[PDB]
């Protein structure tokens, strides 16, 4: 029996909880869980759980090092480590020095807790692969300020990651609240969702011809957590506007779609630098369909008509 | 070959990167690894990987809801799963919310990923715990706001995770880096070095007795997750004493004395109300030993003289 009696009061309702600016309620309870959406991501990633070194790098490291790849391959190769080798960081970082502190409910919190751990791991897989092949890590890290196509989609992420690190800023204006959304936007729907899908193709085309296999097997653990962490941002994007309706106006909508059309300007740029002439049957040109069909497929689901209306040039995926 | 040739200029140099207040080299890029004890935690951490539901509880269960257990067995397990459920939320929003932001290092930031995921494992184990038991989640989960002696331990807690919230807070000045580190003393050595002893020997002193093996397990992982958040937090504290000197006056000194001391002091407490009369052999006495012989242990580790002198009573731990 409580020996504080006044604490049974602050048991936590469910109906009071919010996905922001809910300081209403003890947000460090756990129970009783609201957003079981968030608790259902929490746990298919858990279930994933998979380590980098588990996969074996012994016929990549003797295909890398024969005279059977092409310059045009391996380019692909260290194009898409360069990109993804930061971009893991800045995910990760933005999930907890911004996200993470204005999502004000546990269960979702639980889930962020996962995906940026997820993010750390992604970050030692490409650390795995450059000391298996023996690239020098400490130029492939550094390729976000060496490669200018990789610098322009980390210097457009950087556009919406300022803000929320403002020590003053809040979500508890409608102002606010929107520049919180178009953050979520920017690294859920455009980095995850968009900016990592011209390398997952590329990458994953070398493992269906039998190529570089060990690097194809550790991106597909990246991209079935991938998918995970793009439709949990889809389901709070989704659930933060259902709350504060107010929040969705045209004028969000609008900037939000000209986020997404500058993010496929800039992600066609990066799968042009990265096809020059093209590898695997694969030409730059089938990743401006493919970049417009995904960016489609992103705005529908956070209630945006599509507006390329390209067809899938990679059903495979 | 880079096409942004001044980039080369960031690449990141070893002897540049430091624990806190680093923004001269880009915190961004994993390498040049420097704290390689980070990276060791991280790996170790992620080998020892586990999911609360591959333990079994089918015998707790059973236990749980026979006459076999005396009233004093089951407040043991009642006030710990109390105290142990929000415990870990406090500890995870303090890494993401305080800590993070500011070890500007990415090897160590890697570690608390794992640790701040880490947490979120246990939160999940004591719900597990709670549905399968049958108990209300609720009523356990809200035991700091209705059980004094663990509501003491998270008040005292909050009197050192409140000022490195604030939004104009900073680690650049003598004082504020002290205020950091007495954070981290909070929380790595008091918190989970200290306030979760007494519970850690409670429960697995059932286990070792073959009663409530499923929740004892659970425990033995949790406790192997701890001692390496510790271990890391030692390492954090003496890095950060290290590279900053002028730091470790006498009057910090006196005061991570004085706050372990007290500490010692609310967890004597909580022992004493998990433990009015006994059970298994163990008696509130014997805690009064043990919580001041581990505080001498966690002091001399951070280069404190132990001040207690007692005995351990429980070697098995
Ligand atoms: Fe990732
Ligand atoms: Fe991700
Ligand atoms: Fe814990
Ligand atoms: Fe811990
Ligand atoms: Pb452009
Ligand atoms: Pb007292």
């Amino acid at each position: 029996q409580a020996d504080i009696l006044d604490g049974k009061q602050k048991r936590v309702n469910l109906n009071s909880k919010r996905l922001v600016n809910c300081n209403q309620v003890d947000v460090n309870q756990l129970v009783p869980i609201k957003y079981k959406w968030a608790w259902e991501h929490y746990l298919n990633g858990c279930a994933n759980n998979w380590l980098p070194t588990e996969i074996p790098m012994g016929k990549d490291i003797e295909l890398w090092k024969s005279d059977r790849l092409s310059e045009d391959e391996r380019r692909v190769i260290l194009l898409n480590l360069g990109f993804f080798s930061t971009a893991e960081s800045l995910v990760g970082n933005n999930i907890v020095l911004a996200i993470f502190k204005h999502v004000t409910n546990p269960e979702a919190r639980q889930y962020l807790l996962r995906q940026a751990f997820e993010e750390a791991v992604h970050t030692h897989t490409y650390l795995y692969i450059c000391e298996s092949l023996g690239l020098d890590e400490k130029e492939i890290f550094n390729a976000y300020n060496e490669r200018a196509a990789i610098k322009a989609k980390d210097d457009f992420q950087m556009e919406i990651t300022g803000k929320v690190l403002d020590p003053n800023f809040r979500t508890d204006s409608v102002e606010g609240l929107q520049e919180f959304v178009k953050n979520l936007v920017g690294y859920y729907i455009i980095m995850e969702g968009i900016f990592f899908y011209s390398g997952f193709v590329m990458i994953l085309s070398f493992h269906r011809q039998n190529k570089m296999i060990g690097i194809g097997e550790q991106y597909q653990y990246i991209l079935r957590d991938e998918t995970i962490h793009l439709n949990f941002g889809i389901d709070l994007i989704n659930g933060i506007k259902e709350e504060n309706p107010e929040i969705w106006t045209p004028e969000l909508q609008q900037e939000i779609v000209e986020l997404i059309k500058r993010a496929v300007d800039l992600e066609i740029e990066y799968a042009q630098d990265c096809l020059p002439r093209g590898i695997l049957g694969l030409r730059a040109s089938m990743f401006i369909d493919y970049v417009q069909h995904i960016a489609d497929r992103r705005l529908e689901r956070i209630g945006l008509k599509p507006i390329y209306h390209t067809k899938n040039p990679f059903p495979w995926m």
